[PDB]
């Protein structure tokens, strides 16, 4: 129960935050290392190595706070780090409309297999990065039924 408890709490927390920042139009980037490491992303970020919790994910990307300029990224059981770097992706099919934030989301997906979940401050809509492929402003269930098939093991 142990690996599918810790799976379950990370879709929790992520769905939990997601939809506080959302609701305020904080801007947020969570991406969750799997197969390919991301060890090289963390070194860049300030180390957390912390239980997950939603209520840490909120207090991270406050703004104007030293903790979220950067992008949260997680292994395992743990928030490794925070306000890490992620790469821009080059792509010229991502639309002008979003920001920074789905640009780096979209990089680490080009050159990770890692799920990464972004906030948009503009719109407060929640999109998700996987595989080079972007998907935009995703409901409660789509991004609950993203999160149970990629997540849970
Ligand atoms: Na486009």
């Amino acid at each position: 129960s142990r690996i599918e408890r810790e799976q379950h709490h990370l879709i929790e927390s992520i769905e939990k935050s997601t939809q506080y920042m959302a609701k305020r139009r904080i801007g947020a980037l969570i991406s969750v290392a799997r197969d390919t490491g991301m060890d090289d992303y963390i070194e860049t970020g300030i180390p957390l190595n912390a239980k997950i919790s939603s209520q840490l994910l909120i207090n991270i990307f406050i703004p104007n706070t030293p903790l979220h300029d950067g992008a949260v990224i997680i292994k395992g059981n743990e928030i490794a780090s925070a306000a890490s770097y992620l790469p821009l992706s080059d792509s010229p099919f991502l639309s002008k409309e979003l920001g920074t934030r789905h640009r780096a989301a979209l990089g680490i997906s080009e050159v990770t297999d890692s799920i990464t979940i972004v906030v948009s401050e503009e719109t407060g809509g929640i999109s998700l990065t996987k595989g080079g492929e972007l998907f935009r402003d995703v409901s409660e269930e789509e991004l609950h039924k993203i999160l149970l098939k990629e997540l849970v093991t």
